[PDB]
């Protein structure tokens, strides 16, 4: 699995892509991972801003499905071209599939000015794929036509560039310290979970566990923050807003309306508490627990025109769709998206930013009664 190490690059924001290849002879193309989709999408057309896109006129092993898709996202969109062709992942298991692959032929805010990445791989299931889950996603796919085993593991790092690495297939335990602890997959279309409780500094938010998976809580490696939904939120920088009054910010910082800034090298780690969710466990009445650092939360924005200081976007919002464990969870762990046993494995992440104080830590078991009155159904 060295093959794989460090097959991932992106820019902060701009999330991770991977080097894949299309079509006969190969067209190489780097291709967003996503664990919150399920679509394997590609620029197929000279839009400016893409370095490239799939010309399957050139390929000899294209072949049209003659039907289209129509992918609406929160004020973004695509739309394409369904077809098959012979997809390999250079960096990836020495393997070439048939995959379904939208050729993306209009769009709107989905491609990013200044990125490096012309796709998007869905890894999420069928269930919540376009146009419906007949399109078979391109994990499904790999696993029908391999002996690929039935799972990946991301590490994501990142700092500019950053970096990581998706472990097709497998695990590599270079990518992690101590033990993996597993969370069930609660149901197969995104990569659902349950969070059954959550501390700000150890202190928990006495809320209806309900709330915190109201009405979804996923791992997503497409989004960059930590979201929590309305209620859960509200109460959530209720608390880290208390737990930090050592030091005054506005009301739209938490809001991520604004941005804050302090001097170089010398920003507060301290005034803010590390944050822990725990999240269901494979036995009942069993639970174990991740906690991530303000370093997870509170992410740079490169740099500015109008300033030059250390200046942070809070990286924690709200949301009518869920939970959302994004970068910044994900950054401080090894994830293993273990389909074959439908769970989600989680160990400190060997490339997570650290310091001689706090550290991102999973760590269980814990007693947690009534995990599944926690799940929103
Ligand atoms: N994961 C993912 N994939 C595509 C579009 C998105 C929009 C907002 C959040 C996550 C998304």
């Amino acid at each position: 699995f060295v093959e794989m190490v460090d097959n991932l690059r992106g820019k902060s924001g701009q999330g991770y892509y991977v080097e894949m290849t299309v079509g006969s002879p190969p067209q190489t193309l780097n291709i967003l991972v996503d664990t919150g989709s399920s679509n394997f999408a590609v620029g197929a057309a000279p839009h400016p801003f893409l370095h490239r896109y799939y010309q399957r006129q050139l390929s000899s092993t294209y072949r049209d499905l003659r039907k289209g898709v129509y992918v609406p996202y929160t004020q973004g969109k695509w739309e394409g071209e369904l077809g098959t062709d012979l997809v390999s992942i250079p960096h990836g298991p020495n393997v070439t599939v048939r995959a379904n692959i939208a050729a993306i032929t209009e769009s709107d805010k989905f491609f990013i000015n200044g990125s490096n990445w012309e796709g998007i791989l869905g890894l999420a299931y069928a269930e919540i794929a376009r146009p419906d889950d007949s399109l078979e996603p391109f994990f499904d796919s790999l696993v029908k036509q391999t002996h690929v085993p039935n799972l990946f593991s991301l590490q994501l790092c990142g700092a500019a560039s950053v970096g990581g690495s998706m472990i097709i297939g497998g695990i590599d335990h270079s990518l992690y310290t101590g033990s993996l602890w597993y969370t069930p997959i609660r149901r197969e279309w995104y990569y659902e979970v349950i969070i059954v409780r959550v501390e700000i500094n150890g202190q928990d938010l006495k809320m209806d566990c309900k709330e915190y998976n109201y009405d979804k809580s996923i791992v997503d490696s497409g989004t960059t923050n930590l979201r929590l939904p309305k209620k859960v939120f509200e109460a959530a920088v209720k608390s880290i807003k208390a737990a930090s009054s050592t030091e005054k910010f506005p009301d739209g910082f938490w809001l991520g309306e604004q941005l804050v800034c302090w001097q170089a090298g010398t920003t507060p780690w301290n005034i803010f508490p590390v944050i822990s969710l725990y999240l269901m466990g494979e036995v009942t009445n069993q639970s174990f627990r991740i906690t991530i650092l303000p370093q997870q939360y509170l992410r740079p924005v490169e740099d500015v025109a109008t300033s030059q200081d250390d200046c942070y976007k809070f990286a924690i919002s709200q949301s009518s769709t869920g939970t959302v464990m994004g970068a910044v969870i994900m950054e401080g762990f090894y994830v293993v998206f273990d389909r074959a046993r439908k769970r989600i494995g989680f160990a400190v992440s060997a490339c997570h930013v650290h310091d001689e104080f706090r550290t991102a830590a999973v760590e269980g078991p814990f007693v947690t009664l009534d995990m599944e009155d926690c799940g929103y159904n």
